[PDB]
């Protein structure tokens, strides 16, 4: 209980009932560009630390896309106690995306559908922003270690795909922790995803390449290491197409796997009858948990994975990881329980972990 977040949270109760969705998420997040939100300055846990390969998480809790699609707000989400942010989706030119309103909630289910259609302000301009917080990152004590992932993907209109990602690995690569491809918005075939993924990592490597610098300098990111490559895949999938998927994750060895992004099969809420988009929170938990279920089988434990969404507490968080989540991304949560969200479910999993037997959570990724 810090009172500043007590505070805020009442303030946005308020925003919840009252406000439009995205002018209340546009307020918040031009509140902490001017770095006046509250700070978890706590020790995280040692025993409650996660990676992927070799990109170490301080806590086991980040952002997902589509929160800070430009990038403009990295450090006061970040210092909310999260671990990491995933900045994004981004195109390559800007775009508007669709007719507002396009984002609507509901308290009752904690849920939330969405039309966005990809706005952002563009890979160059997103690039900007990300410099600009790297550099804030090397003169501020409460960023170091702190990992931001870039979600990519391609204009409503674009012409193939891969030229268009490769456009944003050019610019925004060099400051990316990882990449993150997303074609799973609602808003593959086999071989056409396996094309993409590995034009990424060849894309990715032709930037270490053409430097003249060692990659110390080459890196102006957390790692300081190449972006690994994570893929974001929809759930409204065939048991088919999901083992289809899995295999072609091996033959590329992807660095990871985000699983999931939002569903279109779901017609059970009286509010949501009315519009279009993919849905996300509470009622995603269930469906996206067997998912990540399904595609660790698919997998033989090899390809790490990045869990989304439905994820409100330490016991939510807990089952993506049983399941095998090595890694949490929130949305909703943020939403709904408010700027605590980080700190709350850091401390709930944290006794979770203790009363399970658990000696540290990677002891608990994949057991059932
Ligand atoms: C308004 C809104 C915008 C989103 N934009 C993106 C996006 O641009 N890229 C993406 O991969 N996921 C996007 N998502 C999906 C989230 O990243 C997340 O995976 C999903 O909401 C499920 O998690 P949650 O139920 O905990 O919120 C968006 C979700 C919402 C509600
Ligand atoms: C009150 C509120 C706030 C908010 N967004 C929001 C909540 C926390 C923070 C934090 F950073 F934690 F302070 C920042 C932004 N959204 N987003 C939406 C949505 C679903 F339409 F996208 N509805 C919202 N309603
Ligand atoms: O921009 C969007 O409309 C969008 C992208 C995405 O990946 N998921 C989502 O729910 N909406």
């Amino acid at each position: 209980y810090n009172p500043e977040f007590f505070l805020y949270d009442i303030f946005l109760k308020f925003c919840l009932k009252y406000i439009d969705g995205e002018i209340c998420h546009d307020l918040f997040l031009l509140l902490g560009k001017y770095n006046i939100l509250p700070y978890d300055t706590s020790n995280d846990s040692i025993y409650a630390c996660t990676n992927i390969k070799h990109l170490d998480f301080i806590n086991p809790f980040g952002v997902a896309a589509g929160f800070d699609k430009n990038g403009v707000c990295i450090d006061s989400i970040l210092k909310l106690g999260f671990s990491f942010i995933e900045i994004g989706t981004i195109t390559p030119r800007g775009q508007t995306g669709n007719a507002k309103p396009r984002i609507f909630r509901d308290v009752e289910s904690r849920s939330i559908i969405n039309s966005c259609g990809f706005n952002n302000m563009g890979c160059d301009k997103v690039t900007e922003n990300l410099i600009l917080f790297r550099k804030r990152q090397e003169e501020d004590k409460l960023l170091s270690k702190h990992i931001v992932g870039v979600s990519i993907g391609k204009n409503k209109d674009t012409v193939n795909i891969v030229d268009d990602l490769k456009y944003c690995i050019n610019k925004i690569g060099r400051y990316a922790d990882y990449i993150a491809i997303n074609v799973s918005s609602p808003n593959q075939e086999a071989g056409k995803l396996k094309n993409i993924i590995l034009s990424v990592k060849e894309e990715i490597d032709n930037l270490e390449k053409n430097n003249i610098m060692n990659d110390e300098f080459l890196w102006f990111n957390t790692t300081k290491k190449k972006p690994l490559v994570f893929v974001k895949l929809a759930p409204d999938l065939n048991q088919e197409q999901k083992k289809e998927i899995a295999d072609v994750l091996l033959e590329t060895n992807i660095d990871g796997m985000i699983i999931s992004n939002t569903t279109t099969q779901i017609n059970d809420i009286k509010s949501f009858e009315n519009k279009k988009g993919g849905v996300s929170g509470a009622k995603l938990k269930d469906i996206s948990t067997k998912f990540i279920c399904e595609m660790y089988n698919y997998t033989n434990k090899q390809i790490p994975i990045i869990a989304s969404g439905g994820i409100f507490s330490g016991l939510d968080a807990l089952e993506k990881i049983e399941a095998g989540a090595s890694v949490c991304q929130l949305y909703s949560c943020l939403v709904f329980n408010g700027m605590k969200s980080a700190v709350q479910i850091k401390r709930e999993l944290n006794h979770l972990l203790y009363q399970r037997g658990y000696y540290n959570l990677k002891e608990a990724i994949g057991r059932k």
